[PDB]
């Protein structure tokens, strides 16, 4: 068995280019890595199926339009390692986003359109050690104030994010500013 639309490779499952809306509900047991690149997803349910594949540990979903993930979405799923999310249109990152991956080392959120970080999305990360943010117009102010100091503290590969807003402070490194200069005056999320 393999999901009528899709192409298997051992315990790989390939998705890739079907223009799928959702997720194919009969997944194998035992798959370990699941690629759903180049679809039409949209965002990603809270329906737990993650947390239901006991085996898989990469799940790639990159270039499918995505604009959010469903609260609760990866909890149970604390065998995942590689989440590929590049090239996707998230705006804002909550903190019931994330819930749940504990074990997960690789977080790719690469060309994406996040401004702002909700304190304390990150948190729920205990194993992360690699963390892409690049291309992402992060708003640099008041309010993205706490996620500088969290990034210099980690300590990562700075995850290659750069203000995308505060004219002055623009394309400059997060990690690379004091808190200080993190002021807005005459909005977050």
């Amino acid at each position: 068995d393999c999901p009528a639309m899709c192409h298997c490779e051992g315990t790989t499952v390939d998705c890739t280019g079907r223009g799928l809306k959702e997720i194919p509900r009969d997944i194998p047991l035992h798959t370990t890595e699941l690629l759903l690149n180049d679809n039409e997803l949209g965002r990603i349910s809270s329906d737990g199926l993650f947390g239901r594949l006991p085996h898989l540990v990469k799940l790639e979903l990159k270039r499918n339009q995505l604009t959010g993930i469903e609260p609760n979405a990866f909890e149970g799923a604390s065998h995942i390692q590689e989440l590929q999310l590049g090239e996707n249109k998230i705006k804002e990152i909550s903190n019931k986003m994330f819930l749940g991956l504990h074990q997960l080392k690789t977080l790719n959120l690469y060309d994406n359109q996040i401004s702002c970080v909700m304190p304390g999305s990150f948190e729920h990360l205990n194993s992360l050690t690699s963390l892409n943010l690049a291309s992402n117009p992060f708003n640099c102010n008041c309010h993205l104030a706490w996620f500088a100091e969290w990034l210099r503290k980690k300590s990562l590969n700075g995850g290659a994010a750069r203000c995308g807003a505060p004219s002055k402070v623009r394309d400059v490194q997060i990690k690379d500013l004091p808190h200080s200069e993190f002021k807005c005056s005459s909005e977050g999320c």
